[PDB]
């Protein structure tokens, strides 16, 4: 169906479906064709709604800038097929959002709820976590060095530090690591009535757990995010638990896999470019540039969706009210109008105006926490390594949402 779809079926299938994202050489050439030939065009494949695919850096920014025109709330902000979206709606009392997180909201609601924590996530505030992050980073570096020159960088190291950081930011104690892992890896990881029961049950268990903290921080405040949210008010009243608990989940889930995935990306980049490892070791001031290149090149968030709320024009295309739009951050990050030799990992790349954290109204709340923890982590790691190389191929997550490296088998020499 839909006569406006011009993107060839094989191209559309590659960029929309999950499987392709397990392989850089499948996905990136498909987006390169789109950027060259059909930068912003409509695809319609079986099992999915018709959608515009924003492949250009300029277009992703322009759309992201305008939440009044391009909505997160009206449709699913996550790229589900029609079956899975139907399942989500039936579970969530009709609406296309599992929980009441920031990415489900439009202004002014979004502005209000984002505003509750926005200052806390700014660099000057985040800077106070440096000492705790340093300790956490060193612990992860240490458990890597406990291996005799061989391990999986993801499962044996990078899986842990970003979760512990996000736990420290929230105020979840170290001993709750198993539960938080269940949250991010099991529950939020990649019959019908039975699955619906397990879901409501699981989310209720996590919400009950989180409510314990909300209650605690109203009597015993701390400098963490739970305490900030528990004691926040709007119109002279506490924020409804559903918004608070969604905030805790959104922070933990958005903060863990993305950061681990990008760290893995860095290691892949450095293993394939040993000259750059030597560069980062000789000049540790380059590490923030290394961190930005890792995020650009890895681009662990593959897509978010928008719904057009009115008829409008982007790159001379007539986007109708109700039209769905896929924002491809990976494609924007390899846009040749912005980046020279985009497929190359290069830590000296400056400026590095990538869209790995998105752009506009919903731009990653955690970006400064992410950059700080990755910086600190690599500051601690790189001095301890003489060399690093891949021992086998990296395994990428087969997902069109939050993917990138899941396994990065490596060998290393200790400095
Ligand atoms: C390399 C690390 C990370 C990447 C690549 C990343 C990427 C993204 C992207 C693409 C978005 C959507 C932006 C948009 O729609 O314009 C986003 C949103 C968000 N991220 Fe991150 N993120 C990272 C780390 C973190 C961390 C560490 C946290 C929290 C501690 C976090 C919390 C969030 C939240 C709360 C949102 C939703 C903000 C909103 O809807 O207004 N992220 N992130
Ligand atoms: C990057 C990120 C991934 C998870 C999102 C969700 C679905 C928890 O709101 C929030 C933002």
């Amino acid at each position: 169906m839909d006569a406006r779809a011009t993107i060839p079926e094989h191209i559309a299938r590659t960029v929309i479906l999950p499987q392709g994202y397990a392989d850089d050489e499948v996905i990136y050439p498909a987006f390169k064709w789109l950027r060259d030939e059909q930068p912003l065009a409509m695809a319609h494949i079986e099992g999915y709604d018709p959608m515009w695919i924003a492949t250009k850096h300029a277009d992703v920014m322009q759309i992201g800038k305008q939440p009044g025109l391009f909505s997160n709330a009206e449709g699913s902000e996550i790229l589900y097929d029609q079956n899975n979206e139907a399942f989500m709606r039936s579970i969530s009392g009709g609406c296309p959002h599992v929980i009441d997180s920031l990415t489900s909201m439009d202004p002014p609601t979004h502005t209000a709820y984002r505003g509750l924590t926005l200052n806390w996530f700014q660099p000057a505030s985040i800077r106070k976590l440096e000492e705790n992050i340093r300790r956490i980073a060193q612990a992860s570096v240490q458990r890597l060095l406990d291996f005799d020159g061989e391990c999986d960088f993801m499962t044996d190291c990078a899986l842990y530090y970003p979760l512990h950081v996000v736990m420290t930011a929230l105020g979840v104690p170290e001993d709750d690591e198993p539960l938080m892992l269940k949250l991010t890896q099991d529950f939020a990881g990649v019959s019908a009535d039975e699955a619906a029961r397990r879901f409501h049950e699981t989310i209720a268990t996590f919400y009950d757990y989180f409510n314990g903290f909300t209650v605690d921080r109203r009597s015993c405040p701390k400098d963490d995010v739970m305490s900030l949210l528990a004691n926040s008010k709007l119109d002279g009243n506490y924020i409804d638990d559903k918004y608070i608990n969604a905030y805790y989940v959104a922070i933990a889930t958005a903060g863990h896999d993305t950061t681990s995935s990008s760290s893995g990306g860095a290691i892949i980049g450095l293993s394939r470019n040993p000259e750059q490892l030597a560069l980062a070791k000789s000049d540790p001031a380059l590490i923030p540039r290394l961190v930005d290149e890792a995020v650009r090149w890895t681009a662990p968030v593959k897509s978010f969706m928008r719904t057009a709320l009115a008829d409008t024009e982007v790159r001379g295309q007539n986007i109708k009210r109700g039209d769905r739009i896929m924002l491809s951050y990976p494609s924007a990050n390899r846009d040749e109008e912005v980046f020279s030799n985009p497929d190359e990992f290069d830590i000296t790349r400056f400026p590095n105006r990538h869209l790995g954290f998105g752009w506009g109204a919903h731009m990653c709340l955690g970006q400064h926490l992410a950059k700080l923890e990755m910086k600190i982590f690599f500051e601690e790691l790189l001095p301890k390594l003489k060399s690093v190389e891949l021992s086998g191929p990296p395994r990428l997550v087969a997902t069109n949402f939050v993917g990138g490296p899941k396994n990065v088998p490596i060998r290393f020499t200790k400095a």
